[PDB]
Order: C-alpha cells, then structure tokens, then sequence
C-alpha cells in the first residue's frame, strides 16, 4: 500500500547530522546524511560545503583547528575494508588516498594535525597505529576491539573491550608507542580525554552509579575527580556518555541515566533540549553539541538556547505518527526490571499490532534517541516496544555484564517479557519481533527457542552460528565472540538458530546485505537450505554491493522497505 512507502521514505531521507571537531581555523566539522549518502560538511553558519567525491563511512577525529579532514571510506562495497583519505579544508573536494595504510576495519583515529593516530583491524590483529611525516608505525597490538579516545602531547588515550565484557583503559606513546591497560575492579570506563595535567579523565561505569575519576598514567592511580560545580556530582547518573576538555580547559562532560543525558561543564549543568547529546565543541566561544530524540532526528544545537544550527526537520504529518512514547520497566523472568522504550502509533488501535524490535549490539541501549525503524514502524501502523535486555548498556556495569557467556538465554527471555508486558498491559492485539545484527539474531532466537510467542518476525543481518561466523571473523570479532560466548563450543553450538530450525511455527522474513563481515551471508544461505527442507515457510531479501553499514538512502529503503511490506502483510491474516 504505497501510502506506506510516501512515509518512511520520507523518514529515510530527513538529513541526519552528527559532530566531530571544529576544523580548518574555526569551522565545524560534521557528519550528516544528505542528498542520499554518507558526507563530511563544514559549516560556518550559513550554506554547508561538502568536503569528500563520493560517500564516505565516517571522519578520523579532529584536534581543535587543524587544517585537514581524514576521511574514512569503505573500499570494498560493504565488506567493510576501510581505506583513509587526506582533505585539505581549503581545497575541498580534492582527495589524497594515504597509500601507507592497506585497507583494513578501520574502528577509530584522531588527527593531530601532524601525525594521524588510529585502530584498525585484520584477519589476524586489532593494533593502535599512528601514521606520521615518517610513515606507518604499529604502536601496539591489541587484545580485542579498542578505540582511540583522545591525544595530548605523546600521550594516547582509547578504550579497550579486551576481555569478559569488561573496558579497560590503555594508554600509549605515539612516539615510542607501547601499551599500558589499566582495569578496574568495579566496571568499565566509558569515556576518556588527557587533561593539562596528563593524567587520564574517565567515566566509570560500576554496577550502579557512573563516576568520574582521575587515573594517573605514571603508575595507575584511580581517584574521583572533584570538579569546580557540585551540581553534576549530585546527579548520579548511569552513564557517561563522552567527556572532554574544551581549548579553555573547561571539562565537558555528557552524563546520562534512563535514556536520557545532560551537559555539564565544570559540574555546571548547561541547559540542553530533551534527549540525547553528542560531544560538546567550543565555537566562536559558544558551546554547540548534538541532539537527538524518539522524535528528534540528530541535528546540531547551541547551548543553552537549544538553537538549532544544522537539522533535517521532521515533517508535521509524520511527526503525528508517534502518538506518544514510555519508558516502562517490564517485568522479567528472574524477577529483573527491563527498562523498556514503547512508542504508541497514532495510526493503530490500543490494543492493535505492536513489534518487540530488538536493538543490536548487545552492547547498545534503546533511548529517548531517533530511531528510523520504530519511527516508520509507527507510520505503518504498528506500536513499538524497545527493551534494554540484561546486555544492554545505560543502566550500569552488572546489568550490561550479565550476557556474557550466556547468549540466547537471559536477554531472550528479558524479550520474551517485553512482549508478555505487551500483551497483558492492552497495548497488543498481535505481536511481532524485528531486530538487525543481535536483534535479528534474537528474531531467530525467539521464533526458534519459543514458537508461538510471536506472529512472524523480520531478521536484519542476523547472527546465524557462531561456530561458521567465528571462522569467518577478523581479528576484532572472533575475540568479541570468544567473549560473549565464554568461547566454549558448547555455547556457540547449542545457542545458534541454525540448530534448532526444526522447530520453527511461524513465518520469516530473512533480510541481509551481500558483503556484510559482521555477520556474514555464508551461514544465512545454510539457514535458508534448512527453511527450505524443512518445509518452512520464509521470504528472504539479500541485498546488492553492501554491508553492515547502512550509508545510502537506497540501501536503508532496500533493508526496510520489505521489513514494513512483510509486517503490513501478516497483520492482514
Ligand atoms: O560476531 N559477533 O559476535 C557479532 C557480530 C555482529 C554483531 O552485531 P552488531 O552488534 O550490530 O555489530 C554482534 C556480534
């Protein structure tokens, strides 16, 4: 029914922006979805200028000024197989392929301006690197996924997921290179930036709270950073979501709990619209941040006023669609509260048709935070129940821990609930369960594990077996699989869809890009041999020349344009 496609891809094409650095002297540099793809802008408050030729991933992180923009672009048609450009900000549009680094899963990078510091991954290593006026130099190989978190002078600060679900700090020298990994014995740190001082500032994510501490290099030293304002210390928030220092030496700090965060400078709560924020910059003395909401597509404000500088506005009509929004805590299995974003359609009944989407990850968080999917979801007529199963970051270190070794257990059951609170609360009618990557992975886990729970399910990029998709992994997934699932075969065999599709009941709607390497095709194919034996019922949409990484508006149609048509489709009967 057409007047479904007029809606989301409408929601599809609202230009998406997001905030990377101030650049080139005093100009913003920023990540927006616009004319169709994925480009870097400067904007200067009045007309934006693309910077890159064709669409890009994502933009190396800037120190403040400099007059360059690394650009991170995909050479492998979605497999996903980065290769770094070099942009002069005067001379936009001209691009100089730095020919030093192979292609490779680029994960993270600043650019000092003069030596350009990055992870990357291969098949056989994840490695902190730095590339300089000398060459590329590895400065240390990392255990598993680790991302760079700020430079100051030689020191190098990133954030490590090196073992058991745990991050840890590391620190290194971009001269000598080398490694230090500090852990600590209450959670994971969440943010990292160098202060004057060169200590390390981090966010500190314990079992409940999320604290700020100090951690001296040097040795090791951890200890509570005091700051100048007390307000953000009576705050207690869940999590840190990005920190900072601004060129005044003014700490920047986002802090947020149930969904939703605040700005604080120096411990000063700086009035920011309801949401979610992104980093906080320093323009023109001005602070400008990004924002973003359940009904707020990520654009660029200034703070206080909320102001908004760069922002795809959200049409009148489809901004009707979503009736209102909660955040409910369902009741789970173990006795355990799943926090739980639900969005009402204006265009269903209550109760009507409602969909679990299941987020990815499973280290993510449904949040007061533009979401595409349940956006469209609701256009189509479908309410839409987001819950933060124990996996889930946002609502502490013990809460998001507790999946490790145990996929296709726990959290399944935390959505199992999610739907049961559906159902018994008068929101549903029907229920349907959706999810890309680990929510489509769940899709497979809930259709399999518990037939008759749901009406049909849409698996995006799922996970199929763990066994196949491990030897099919780089350096960076094979050691997060060996983490979530405790490495132990008997794990990544009994918990993979692929095992148990004899007892599947109701009909799939199997989704995936042809060159993801997150979750490979290879074993999505077997999955569909077995539908297909068992005399199961399925549709399947593989998807041409892309990856996990949805970066063109024709490729995010081509992934929900079928999910919303296979939904509309079975609530007809
Ligand atoms: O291999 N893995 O363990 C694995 C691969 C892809 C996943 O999905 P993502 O979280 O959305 O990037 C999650 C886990």
């Amino acid at each position: 029914f057409s007047r479904i496609v007029r809606d989301v891809e409408r929601l599809i094409a609202v230009e998406k922006y997001s905030l990377q650095g101030v650049v080139d002297g005093d100009k913003l540099l920023v990540v927006g979805f616009s004319e169709g793809s994925v480009n870097a802008y400067l904007y200067d408050g009045g007309e934006t200028v693309k910077l890159n030729r064709e669409p890009i991933n994502s933009v190396l992180d800037p120190h403040y000024g400099v007059g360059r923009v690394i650009l991170v672009r995909d050479v492998s048609k979605g497999a996903e197989q980065h290769a770094l450009f070099k942009v002069n900000t005067s001379r936009p549009g001209e691009e100089q392929r730095l020919e030093a680094v192979k292609p490779m899963r680029i994960l993270s990078g600043v650019d000092t301006g003069e030596a350009v510091v990055f992870t990357g991954a291969t098949e056989d290593r994840v490695a902190l690197y730095a590339l300089d006026g000398g060459g590329l130099r590895e400065l240390a190989r990392l255990p598993g996924f680790g991302f760079v978190s700020d430079i100051r002078g030689d020191l190098i600060a990133g954030l490590g997921f090196f073992g058991g679900g745990r991050v840890s700090l590391f620190t290194s020298n971009l001269s000598s290179g080398g490694l230090r990994v500090f852990d600590s014995g209450e959670g994971s740190f969440s943010s990292a930036s160098i202060s004057p001082g060169m200590k390390v500032t981090a966010g500190l994510e314990t079992a409940r709270e999320a604290r700020l501490v100090t951690v001296d290099p040097r040795d090791g030293s951890v200890e509570d950073l005091e700051l100048p304002s007390k307000d953000f210390s009576s705050y207690r928030p869940t999590a840190i979501t990005w920190l900072g220092y601004l060129p005044d030496g003014r700490l920047a700090v986002v802090a947020r709990r149930e969904g939703r965060s605040a700005v604080f400078i120096d411990g000063e709560r700086v009035e920011a619209p309801q949401g979610n924020h992104g980093r906080v910059v320093l323009w023109r003395g001005k602070l400008v941040t990004s924002h973003t909401s359940l009904s707020t597509p990520p654009r660029i404000v200034s703070l206080p006023s909320g102001e908004p500088l760069l922002e795809g506005g959200l049409p009148e009509d489809l901004r009707r669609s979503i009736a209102g929004s909660r955040l409910v805590w369902v009741e789970s299995f173990d006795g355990s509260r799943v926090p739980t974003y639900v969005l009402e359609s204006g265009r269903a009944p209550t109760p009507g048709p409602t969909v679990v989407l299941v987020h990815g990850g499973p280290f993510a968080e449904d949040s007061d935070s533009w979401d595409t999917f349940a956006a469209s979801l609701a256009a189509a007529g479908f309410h839409v129940v987001m819950p933060n199963y124990r996996g889930s970051t946002g609502y502490g270190e013990e809460w998001r821990l507790k999946i490790i070794g145990d996929p296709c257990g726990g959290e399944l059951e935390d959505v199992s609930a999610a739907a049961r609170w559906a159902r018994e609360s008068g929101l549903a009618s029907e229920l349907y369960i959706m999810g890309y990557s680990y929510g489509g992975y769940m899709t497979l886990c809930a259709l399999t594990m518990k037939p008759g729970l749901f009406k049909a399910g849409v698996a995006g990029a799922s996970v199929v077996d763990w066994e196949e998709m491990y030897e099919l992994s780089d350096a960076a997934f094979r050691n997060f699989i060996e983490q979530l699932t405790g490495g132990s075969r008997e794990i990544m065999r009994s918990r993979s869809p692929i095992n148990h599709v004899d007892r599947i009941k109701e009909p799939l709607a199997l989704i995936h890009p042809q060159n993801d390497s997150r979750t490979p095709l290879k074993p999505l194919l077997r999955l569909m041999g077995e539908l297909l034996a068992r005399g199961k019922t399925f549709e399947a949409h593989i998807i041409p020349d892309a990856g996990h990484a949805i970066n063109t508006m024709e490729d995010a149609v081509k992934i929900l344009l079928p999910a919303v048509f296979f939904l509309a489709t079975q609530r007809e009967r």
